[PDB]
DNA sequence: AAAAAAAAAAAAAAAAAAAAAAAAAAAAAAAAAAAAAAAAAAAAAAAAA
């Protein structure tokens, strides 16, 4: 449920760190499930409890 | 000479079998539906006119 602009904001906040968004056989960003968790953990979306 | 008694006979009654008829069951189809499998059109990502 993250709009494209929100997801680009999240990856602009995240990617400059040491993390690399692992790509599959192609360049397509193959964000692992844990990668997605971390991304939206620090993306700024409050959890169902922390909100 | 005639009567009665005795003996060798047809007709009716009872039981079983073979013809046929109807219904039900096994089967043996030609047709359809559902599920499965083998390709395809908008969106997304990175390096470069």
């Amino acid at each position: 449920g993250l709009t494209r602009r929100k997801l680009d904001e999240a990856i602009a906040k995240m990617e400059e760190a040491g993390h690399q968004f692992t790509k599959n056989n192609a360049n397509h960003y193959s964000i692992s499930l844990s990668e997605a968790h971390m991304l939206m953990d620090a993306a700024g979306v409050p959890k169902f409890h922390e909100r």
